């Protein structure tokens, strides 16, 4: 498509001076990584990250009067193109991108479902073996068996059952994986559990990316871009239009 | 002092269009809250937060070529004015603002030192009673009594000792309390420990702010501003100069 979003996206570009030089340097943020992937299931893994990225960015502009309107327009158009007008999807997505990685309850509930989430990645058949031993250690280290964690509603498993198409599952999985990696990163120092973490991490890296390293790299590269870096924001605003496409006297207003 | 940075701060103000209207609305971010406080000890509590805020904000500009230089200039000058050229201080401050609230290890080590941190709080007269029972529950719930938590030195205790002046201790305490409130926020839902948290949370609110509600509100109002909001950033860049002026001074 190409009609409403393009005008607003153009306004954004000038508001942040996204067309300058400083931003036209240091390679691209998203476009490049988007090219290395043609399979649809793949692009969704990357796109899911890029969309959640922009939504985070847009949320910082929601109050700016001069640009707000353009943002709501781009935001909704994106919402339609990406989720294909499926509200139930956009909802589960947002529900995933909004869980707090810090809430002690959420952390424990995540660790609980870890093993079943680990199983659901297998687009077909992908054994038990290793990880399960470590995932079991986690489940007890955090008491993820108690009624505090095993009470009402699930974090991931439920949202995961609502989606059978692969392309779809990838969108949700992309978020669930980036979530776990962010969680594991907080345990990296804890002696009692670190080993198990690396093991779970690595095994998850294999199952989800199908041992493809270039993919796991491009994935991590996306999840590590800082949403706060002024430079990153501008270069993001820059590429917005092209990203919307393949998804089918200084700065700030004079 | 008032000469170098002022030039840079002016650059900032224009780079972000901070003298516009949209930013000159919704009151003020810092200036207002800064006026409500004249005692030095108090202003430090507020300033500690305002400075940590600006440092967080400057960090997002470090790469921007057009404005970076100005930032380093303002950053340094601010470092001088606020800590009064005392490096050991600025270091301990930054060491405090940089601890990760998420690191499972840091959380546990913090929970351990909680009680002692609670003590050294009052300017002098301190007792027990209330919180201590809950803080104890905390220490066990997180196994903060284990031998491995009291490792690699201390998070707060150590830094709290290097400082005896009140004005100073506040700068460090402001951050330590904002840290614990952030940490406690991650426990609000945990049924088994929630209650104890509210108790410790409140009692801490009392001892640090001395039951002064307007103070606690202005503190929380500072800690909660989002560093990411484009509007807030721009408003903060505007008030930069004035703000610089008033600176002189079982689970596991």
């Amino acid at each position: 498509m190409q009609d409403p979003y393009v005008k607003e996206a153009e306004n954004l570009k000038k508001y942040f001076n996204a067309g300058h030089s400083d931003v036209a340097d240091n390679g691209t943020l998203f476009l490049g990584i988007l090219k290395n992937w043609k399979e649809e299931s793949d692009r969704k893994i990357m796109q899911s990250q890029i969309v959640s990225f922009y939504f985070k960015l847009f949320k910082n502009f929601k109050d700016d009067q001069s640009i707000q309107k353009s943002v709501e327009t781009i935001k909704e158009d994106m919402n339609v193109k990406f989720f294909n007008s499926n509200k139930k999807k956009r909802d589960d997505f947002e529900k995933l991108t909004n869980y707090s990685v810090t809430d002690l309850n959420v952390q424990r509930k995540a660790i609980d479902e870890l093993i079943q989430v680990m199983a659901e990645f297998s687009t077909e058949e992908q054994q038990e073996g290793p990880y399960v031993k470590e995932a079991e250690n986690l489940k007890k280290y955090f008491n993820a068996g108690h009624s505090d964690v095993a009470d009402n509603g699930t974090l991931f498993l439920g949202i995961l059952k609502n989606w059978k198409e692969e392309s779809d599952r990838k969108i949700m999985q992309s978020q669930i994986v980036s979530f776990y990696f962010k969680l594991f990163k907080n345990f990296k120092d804890d002696q009692s559990i670190q080993k198990s973490v690396e093991t779970i991490k690595e095994d998850m890296n294999v199952k989800f990316f199908n041992s493809n390293k270039k993919k796991r790299d491009d994935f991590e590269k996306l999840t590590n871009y800082s949403v706060t870096d002024l430079n990153v924001q501008r270069k993001a605003i820059h590429e917005l239009i092209q990203v919307m496409a393949e998804l089918s006297q200084m700065l700030f207003r004079g």
